[PDB]
């Protein structure tokens, strides 16, 4: 009998052409096609504005007719390699960042979704502890950088014959929100 027919393509982010000619033919048979839109940001799986869908055994196809189209900004505290790129939904794109400067938090690429840019392509300051404040008696920071990033650890290295909290000749310590984990301990 009919291995049959398909319903009006409900198409997010676009829309059939003759909109009005082809309603109501539909339910519509299998085998037939109609030439459809996407409209601003987004682009057809052949990579343009337009393209025909198929009324299949199993449905419409394509089945995203409409792919969103991603645009790479400027990045004020980052490397700029892409700014001004066109990238297709589905794609993953490196993101360099200044040192001292993070994705949100802290992806090392963004991917382009359908609502856009995951996360959004941005650097942001990442917080951190200073070796500065950082105080030992009886041992000295093994390190040694100035600045550590927020869950970065600060090495620290007891004196012959002292030994830290745990207890070892060497330990450390973690930057948080709120500073150091605590104060390196060398008895
Ligand atoms: O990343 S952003 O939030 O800054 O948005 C970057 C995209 O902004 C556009 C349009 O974005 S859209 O609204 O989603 O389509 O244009 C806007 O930014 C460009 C400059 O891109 S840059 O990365 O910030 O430098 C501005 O051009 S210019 O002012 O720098 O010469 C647009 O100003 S204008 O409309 O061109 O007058 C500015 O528009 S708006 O003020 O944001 O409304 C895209 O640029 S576009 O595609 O040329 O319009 C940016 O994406 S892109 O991939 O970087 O171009
Ligand atoms: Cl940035
Ligand atoms: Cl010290």
């Amino acid at each position: 009998m009919g291995l049959k027919p398909c319903d009006y393509p409900d198409i997010k982010h676009g829309g059939l052409y003759h909109e009005n000619m082809r309603r109501p033919y539909f339910p519509v048979a299998v085998g037939k096609y109609y030439s459809y839109y996407c409209d601003e940001h987004f682009e057809t799986p052949s990579g343009s504005y337009w393209d025909h869908i198929h009324c299949t055994q199993d449905g419409w196809s394509p089945a995203v007719p409409c792919l969103r189209k991603c645009y790479f900004p400027y990045l004020e505290n980052g490397y700029n390699q892409n700014h001004g790129r066109k990238f297709v939904q589905g794609k993953s794109i490196d993101v360099a960042c200044h040192p001292g400067y993070a994705l949100p938090k802290a992806q090392t690429t963004v991917t382009c979704m359908e609502n856009g840019w995951s996360p959004t392509p941005r650097c942001i300051r990442v917080k951190t502890c200073s070796k500065s404040s950082i105080d030992i008696e009886n041992g000295f920071i093994s390190e040694s950088q100035y600045t550590y990033a927020l869950k970065e650890k600060a090495k620290y290295q007891c004196k012959l014959g002292y030994v830290t909290a745990d207890g070892e000749t060497s330990g450390s310590i973690t930057c948080g929100k709120d500073g150091w984990s605590a104060q390196p301990t060398c008895i």
